[PDB]
């Protein structure tokens, strides 16, 4: 296979897992934000440096495909001009520039040592190896092409801000250009390429342990302190702001990894099909990584737009983890004979549910500890994320049980799919709490309760076969899926419906209805359809489990 992909969920956790425990550190105040600087000058000026010099020298250049950089480059500037010429057409005079600098910039500028590598390194070590030599060509190669033309606009907002002035162009140019000169990133890489020549390629024996030693450390080092950089940086936004951060959001990891991928196939004319698919496989991995932390740093250099930029790295890195771990494995599909992907599918799943589960019961100890549960709409979130719970354990047991008895997995598929039915219930439930509090109204709260644990208990009661099935959604044939479907067109007329009425905190609870009612279409259509269904399998296993996660990213 060209992934390792059963690689990718232990990097993920460690990626994640490590941005999380400095993301409780900072909140725990084990680390002030005063004190977190003296990771981040340890990390930037040390750390990285040393890890960017080290692999520049020992960097084979007889041995790089330059057609996939120029691909990803390529796909870099075209993302950096659509985002840039669409800016400056959209937005206001007083910003524009400073918008068209640093969005361009956002929308290109991945994440690429502290994140992308580890990820690269766990997908790619093994099986494609010079796949690993592309981050350090691509990520600074793209900052020296891209970061100075960002600059270059926001030393223009600069100069035009600075009303009396009426200063030369070659200033603006050269200070924007200086600063890219000035990133760690872009001068160690002239440095190491130079070291590359004069010391062909054999880092020093002497200097060699010193340079490990740094470098080695940045990883662990960036991991947390982009999660104590990440403490306190989502500030509410106006809905102008939070659709322009969506945007931008989607064309880093969605518009990007795309033309990432086309462009490896327009470009990579070389003739293995293996090779070329790996590429191009690697191609959207390598456009899915997050916002690199240093577009917020220039953004508070230059005091602009950094609510936007710094909401948005922080909402890009939490929302790469989901995309990155579902685009590998969606990307791998193709490769896999059908029982093979069956169980990838479940194996899927039970990754999703163990993180879901672990987030689920944070989110439940909040509600729970705060007592948030006693309050409305809080209990219908109480009630949902419980039913979460319980999918994320039906999940966990029948990895376990799927095929190993038959009434077990009556009894395993019972709790589950009770509990999924919930969650597609209350997700309209909560909807509907939502119109009727922005209406004013006595809420009926013990018939919203028993229904949105009832009727799925009652409609699965109504279902009750396919005993040898690996996955559950077919457990009970063709009767669960229209069971499973007349559920999902409920719950998904029922909150938009109810949506739709209360736009004639609440504010979040909207937003968790949004993104879950996009993961009952995702499971509608998967039902109406009953390799699309393969991946739409996975779409809707994704969310099945998933769902506490998209929970806790909004109630945590
Ligand atoms: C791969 C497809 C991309 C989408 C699944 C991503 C790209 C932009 C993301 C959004 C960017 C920012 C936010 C704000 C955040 O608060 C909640 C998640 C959300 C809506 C994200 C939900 C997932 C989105 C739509
Ligand atoms: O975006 C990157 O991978 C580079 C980077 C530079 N300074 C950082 C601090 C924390 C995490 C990552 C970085």
């Amino acid at each position: 296979p060209s992934m390792s992909i059963t690689r990718l969920f232990p990097a993920l956790l460690e990626c994640f897992g490590i941005v999380l425990c400095g993301y409780i550190a900072g909140r725990a105040n084990v680390i002030t934000s005063t004190q977190a600087k003296g990771l981040g000058n340890f990390v930037s000026r040390f750390a990285l440096p040393a890890l960017l010099f080290k692999n520049m020298v020992v960097l084979n250049f007889s041995n790089v495909d330059w057609s996939f950089l120029y691909s990803i480059l390529i796909a870099k500037a075209s993302v950096f001009f659509i985002v840039c010429v669409l800016t400056l057409l959209v937005a206001s005079p007083d910003s524009r520039f400073s918008k068209a600098g640093l969005f361009p910039i956002f929308a290109t500028q991945s994440n690429d040592f502290a994140l992308g590598y580890p990820i690269v390194e766990a997908l790619y070590q093994t099986t494609y190896p010079e796949y690993l030599q592309y981050i350090y060509l691509v990520a600074p190669i793209s900052l020296m092409m891209l970061n100075p033309i960002g600059f270059i606009f926001c030393e223009i907002q600069k100069w035009k801000d600075t009303q009396n002035a009426s200063q030369n162009k070659i200033k603006i140019v050269g200070l924007g250009l200086l600063r890219v000169l000035q990133n760690p990133i872009v001068f160690m890489v002239f440095i190491g390429i130079a070291f590359n020549f004069i010391l062909d390629r054999k880092v020093p024996v002497y200097v060699e342990n010193f340079l490990d030693g740094l470098g080695n450390s940045f990883s662990g080092s960036a991991l947390f302190y982009l999660g104590l950089t990440m403490v306190g940086k989502i500030k509410r936004l106006k809905k102008s702001a939070f659709v322009v951060l969506i945007l931008l959001i989607t064309a880093k990891l969605l518009v990007l990894p795309l033309l990432c991928r086309e462009m490896v196939e327009l470009l990579d004319k070389g003739d293995s099909v293996v090779n070329h698919t790996s590429l191009s496989n690697y191609a959207f991995l390598y456009g899915v990584f997050p916002v690199a932390p240093g577009v917020a740093i220039f953004a508070t250099q230059f005091n602009m737009e950094v609510e936007i930029i710094t909401s948005g790295m922080v909402i890009s890195t939490f929302v790469s983890a989901p995309i990155m771990y579902v685009s590998a494995w969606l990307l791998t599909f193709p490769t896999m004979d059908p029982k093979p992907l069956a169980y990838a599918i479940q194996n899927v799943s039970f990754d999703i549910s163990i993180v879901s589960l672990i987030s689920l019961i944070w989110s439940l100890a909040i509600l729970l500890l705060s007592k948030k549960y006693k309050q409305l709409p809080h209990m219908l979130t109480t009630n949902l994320l419980i039913a979460q719970s319980i999918v994320c354990a039906g999940m966990m047991i029948w990895n376990f049980v799927k095929e190993k008895n038959f009434v077990g997995q009556i009894l395993v598929f019972v709790l589950l799919y009770s509990s999924l039915y919930s969650t597609y219930l209350w997700t309209g439930l909560l909807a509907i709490s939502l119109f009727l509090l922005k209406k004013r109204v006595q809420i009926p709260v013990g018939i919203i309760i028993i229904s949105g644990w009832g009727i799925p208990a009652l409609l699965v009661g109504v279902l009750l076969h396919n005993g040898d099935s690996i996955d559950s959604a077919f457990f009970y044939g063709k009767e669960q899926m229209i069971t499973t479907a007349v559920t999902l067109f409920c719950s998904i007329l029922i909150a938009g419906i109810s949506l739709m009425c209360m736009n004639q905190q609440l504010t979040r609870h909207v937003l968790l209805c949004l993104l879950l009612i996009i993961g009952l279409f995702a499971n509608l259509s998967s039902c109406l359809w009953w390799r699309l269904y393969v991946e739409l399998q996975f779409f809707c296993a994704v969310f099945n489990f998933g769902q506490g996660f998209i929970s806790f990213g909004i109630f945590g």
